[PDB]
């Protein structure tokens, strides 16, 4: 199988993603060196999901030159029928390898951590809060994560998450959002990276979750662990109240990130 892109010859080794009128197919070129595809038929937008999808690459193309934490595109053709997007080609997602991942290297964590950090506040630099971070919108690429999308293409639905609700913050529940919303779901995350879950994950139902992430009388719980620094970044990021809540500024400047 095969694909042509602005001029060039791609041949197909597998699919790595999927949606009902999306795909992501890893690839080689003509000199064999390896791509990721992103592939998007058109045929059923509205006018709005085009715009979406249009905005959403402008912002990639531009922050490109701004920080290497976020996935490289090379190229891209568009037409009215669909759109190939050439990028760089992760190892995989990080939600795939938490959920393979039985403990995580503490340095590791560190590491991935200060990625994300890096990659969301240079999105904030541009004026876009992504408010619906989760794992899966992070690539593992060179043993560094790398922030995927924006959160401002439409979303749809043909490993996976997505229209999930364990990284939602109480402001997006309640609607205001600001930067501070990407914190405490980066927050969300860190704690599944060292906890093994997500803050509410036992909750089942999920009105009882939406009611306890708004709920000030529901103390979320922070196990004692040996690096106390990672303790306080978690108490920090999950503060109900934006107002309380630390700042990416001030989670680059903190202990966990900075110290050994
Ligand atoms: C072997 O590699 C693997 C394996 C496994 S897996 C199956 O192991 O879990 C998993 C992963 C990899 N690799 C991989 N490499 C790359 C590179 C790029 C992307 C990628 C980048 C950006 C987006 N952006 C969007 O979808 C946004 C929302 C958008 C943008 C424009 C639109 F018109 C509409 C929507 C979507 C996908 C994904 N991967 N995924």
């Amino acid at each position: 199988q095969s694909m042509s892109v602005k001029g060039r010859i791609y041949s197909i080794l597998k699919q790595i993603g999927s949606g009902g009128s999306s795909k992501v197919f890893q690839v080689l070129n003509e000199k064999k060196q390896i791509y990721a595809i992103k592939y998007v038929n058109l045929e059923e937008a509205d006018n709005q999901t085009l715009d979406s999808y249009r905005n959403e690459i402008a912002y990639l193309n531009k922050l490109q030159q701004h920080s290497d934490k976020i996935i490289r595109l090379y190229d891209y053709e568009i037409t009215d029928q669909y759109i190939y997007m050439v990028m760089e080609c992760g190892n995989i997602d990080l939600n795939s390898w938490l959920k393979k991942k039985k403990s995580i290297d503490p340095w590791e964590r560190k590491s991935y951590w200060k990625n994300m950090l890096e990659a969301v506040h240079t999105i904030h630099q541009h004026g876009i809060v992504h408010s619906d971070l989760k794992p899966a919108n992070f690539l593992i690429v060179d043993g560094m994560l790398k922030l995927i999308d924006f959160g401002i293409a439409n979303q749809m639905q043909p490993d996976s998450q997505v229209g999930t609700v364990n990284y939602m913050p109480p402001e997006a529940i309640k609607d205001k959002i600001s930067p501070k919303s990407d914190v405490w779901s980066l927050g969300c995350i860190l704690y599944y990276m060292t906890y093994g879950k997500t803050p509410f994950q036992q909750i089942i139902n999920q009105i009882s979750k939406l009611h306890a992430i708004i709920d000030p009388n529901h103390e979320i719980e922070f196990p004692d662990i040996p690096e106390k620094d990672l303790q306080d970044v978690l108490k920090c990021c999950l503060k109900r109240d934006p107002k309380q809540r630390i700042s990416i500024p001030e989670l680059l400047a903190h202990p966990y990130v900075q110290i050994q």
